[PDB]
């Protein structure tokens, strides 16, 4: 019984998975119903990304202008159009596998899985959070975007995130599934960078106790710290707000242990003085901050005793 | 354009997966066409698995006390036919979903992906290598048992272990498809415990190649170590020699780069003997062994399936 960073079953997503090829550009779209969603730059050449004019450009293109293919049947167009970054596509055949989904919108901090896929099909899945600049740490290449994340509460796709480009530091960037980019970010060849990204405060507690959970309390002390004792040092460090909400989110792990949320919080800030090897912390040198209180919670179930 | 771990597409596996209860113990099962595998261990309740007889504790149980579940269909059972440390109780029809697989059997160092259900429901997919103490370090709650790891290699899903019990150190360990245990383990309360583990090396090794691909490098360099030279620090800090017959594998790894065996090989030396106190690779710390030459290229080359 050990901790994983783990990911929800992509069976789900990958009977939704098909290849949106359009001009010389070839990349994948989310089939729902008879919906086909794909990032709407695949009707562009390198040309056009330098100043796109998706709309003026969609115009110049027609129902049979994007060859879509449900592994090797080709599905049929029945009209096109735009919604923001993305691409609502039409077809003759609503997805008979189609499951329970839904569109939300992830906050930084919050994790999901992402199938990672090519001309349709599926190469591999991997777990990951939305940094707080907005950006994800996925890997991608070319023919990568169109591939989506998700998060599956009781056989129900919740899809949040649908991959589109790479920015300069090899980080990711995309959009939620309405076509709205998780950022500044512009789907345009221009000057982009991702901001200067911090560190996950809750995701690092939730951490901190999987820690004690599995052992070593080493970092752990009576200091006791208010609610802006330590987000003074916060923003001093990477480390985000600790919220009144992160607080209440953190009950569940602390009455399980029988640590209060503020004694961790002060057992972090002597982090913030050293907190090097001698014991270290579950290996890692730094401090993990993708991995969420529920995942901890979720993995080694443990009791509360009242 | 990231590293992360990977873990193969479960759509071929979940519609595999089935429920097999037994009296009040319940596991997670495997189906294949007709054939359904299952935990031998499904038959005892309480301290059974304290004093497990098998061959004999199944004699009186029948087909009836077997409760092969689909997620509804209840699915006529008839095959009391224990094979090894697994059951093989055939059942009416063949699974519809039955994908094209194979049995193979993994060797220490080799990877592959884990399907973790519970209740014959898909909980969470990861990926883990066969430590060399014969064992899987991973994530397995109560009722994990008759889970399965897989490999994928194009349009063919091979099986290489079925969960079982779980060490008192937290590692687990479990069967091949052939009920064939890994290492030395049995499945009673024998209290025993894994051995000692050395690191694979030829990952750790691996692991370097995708690092540098994706630009990350500061390492490449140091004094080009000789082939003994190496693996005898290696005894220096638990890391298991290499043969040749491990680097001409390695062949594609640097005819996708230039960059040397034997300088690379240094590159730990200083890794281990000095460190690396500071900056990382790819962001973990510890050096990572649970990726494979095929793994590293699987990914940085975009290896689809079908």
């Amino acid at each position: 019984s050990g901790f994983r960073k783990m990911a929800f079953p992509s069976g789900k997503v990958e009977g939704c998975m098909v290849q949106v090829t359009c001009g010389t550009t070839t990349l994948n779209g989310l089939w729902l119903d008879d919906t086909v969603y794909c990032p709407r730059h695949v009707i562009c050449t390198a040309e056009d990304m330098l100043n796109p004019n998706y709309e003026d450009l969609l115009i110049r293109k027609s129902n049979h202008s994007f060859l879509v293919q449900a592994g090797n049947v080709q599905l049929r167009v029945i009209g096109h159009s735009m919604q923001n970054c993305l691409l609502r596509l039409k077809v003759d055949t609503s997805n008979p596998k189609t499951p329970k989904y839904k569109f939300v919108r992830i906050q930084p901090g919050q994790t999901f899985s992402v199938l990672a896929c090519y001309n349709g099909s599926p190469s591999g899945v991997y777990q990951c959070a939305m940094r707080p600049n907005h950006t994800i740490k996925g890997s991608f290449l070319n023919g990568s975007a169109g591939s989506v994340g998700f998060n599956i509460d009781y056989d129900c796709v919740s899809f949040c995130y649908m991959h589109h480009m790479e920015l300069p530091t090899g980080v990711h960037a995309g959009t939620d599934l309405e076509g709205k980019f998780y950022g500044p970010f512009v789907d345009r060849q221009t000057a982009q960078a991702a901001g200067t990204d911090t560190t996950i405060t809750l995701n690092v507690l939730a951490w901190l106790y999987a820690a004690v959970i599995n052992g070593d309390r080493w970092f752990l002390n009576r200091f006791t710290t208010t609610l802006n004792d330590f987000n003074l040092v916060a923003m001093k460090y990477n480390y985000e707000p600790l919220t009144q909400d992160h607080v209440d989110i953190l009950g569940p792990l602390s009455a399980q242990t029988g640590i209060a949320v503020l004694d961790m919080c002060a057992a972090l800030k002597e982090l913030l003085q050293n907190g090097m090897n001698g014991r270290t912390i579950l290996g890692s040198t730094i401090l993990e901050d993708e991995f969420t209180p529920f995942d901890v919670v979720r993995q080694c179930s443990g009791v509360t005793f009242q």
